[PDB]
């Protein structure tokens, strides 16, 4: 992975006071969940995904961390193998997308909706709209995979491993938005699916003491040395789509503190 490894500057603070948010939702009432999800490193994943965020923006980045992980630890136990029970805790957290949760939701309902609702103040309403999208995606896929107990499980894995949530709040993290129609270009749409797959084969081989080596790092190499070949050509998509300056200044940030930070982010964070 030929990117340059980057932490947000902030990294201390945020992880200092990292568990604030969760005790104040309730998804986390222990001392001792407190302590294991310190263990997790989940602020300092997203200092990593997010360096070009400072204080509020990278806790929200922190936040997302922290609830995703809570989130999926739900769903180990008996209710993950049980794809009714699966799609009936996903669909009260993906309500939040369509508007306020009742106050019956579960705690983990009301975490998403907090970050959901920090996620879009200030964002045009077509990001907040491709951003939900993304979530529901997510989510469909997260009960798709539930139902389901390598061109297969790629197919599978490419809505579960959550990359393009986590790129979204880069751009929010960020306070800028790529010219939405660049994201929807060939181009940066093959850019983000190497960004899928990389973290997908990064996470089964972490995950490997416990998948799809049931050549996978060839596999990476191949698609980083692809991820290049597209990078270079951005500065003819610029004009193809005739970015004005702003425009090309967002596609750029978007390329390196959103895209790169996704795919180099998790591998040193596993590391």
């Amino acid at each position: 992975i030929p990117l340059p490894g980057r932490q947000s500057p902030d990294h201390a603070r945020a992880e200092a006071e990292q568990l604030a948010w969760p005790r104040s939702l309730g998804l986390i009432r222990s001392d001792a969940a407190a302590e294991r999800h310190l263990r997790g490193g989940y602020a300092d994943l997203a200092s990593r995904f997010y360096p070009h965020a400072t204080g509020a923006d990278l806790d929200l980045g922190v936040d997302l961390m922290s609830w995703w992980f809570l989130f999926d630890d739900l769903f180990d136990g008996p209710r993950g193998e049980n794809p009714e029970d699966t799609k009936q805790l996903t669909d009260q957290v993906a309500a939040a997308l369509d508007g306020p949760l009742p106050d019956t939701a579960p705690p983990i309902a009301h975490g998403f909706a907090d970050i959901w609702r920090r996620t879009c103040e200030g964002m045009t309403p077509a990001w907040c709209a491709r951003s939900a999208r993304h979530w529901r995606n997510y989510f469909d896929g997260y009960v798709d995979e539930a139902e389901s107990r390598a061109a297969q499980y790629l197919a599978m894995r490419r809505h579960t491993i959550g990359v393009q949530p986590t790129v979204d709040l880069a751009e929010r993290a960020g306070r800028f938005e790529v010219p939405h129609r660049v994201f929807d270009s060939a181009v940066m749409s093959a850019m983000l699916q190497i960004a899928v797959d990389v973290n997908l084969l990064l996470n089964d081989i972490a995950s490997l003491e416990k998948n799809m080596v049931m050549h996978m790092q060839n596999e990476v190499r191949a698609r980083l040395e692809q991820y290049l070949l597209l990078e270079s050509c951005l500065p003819k998509v610029g004009e193809i789509y005739q970015l004005d300056t702003a425009e090309r200044e967002a596609l750029e940030r978007y390329r390196t503190d959103a895209v790169r930070t996704v795919i180099r982010g998790s591998y040193d964070w596993h590391r």
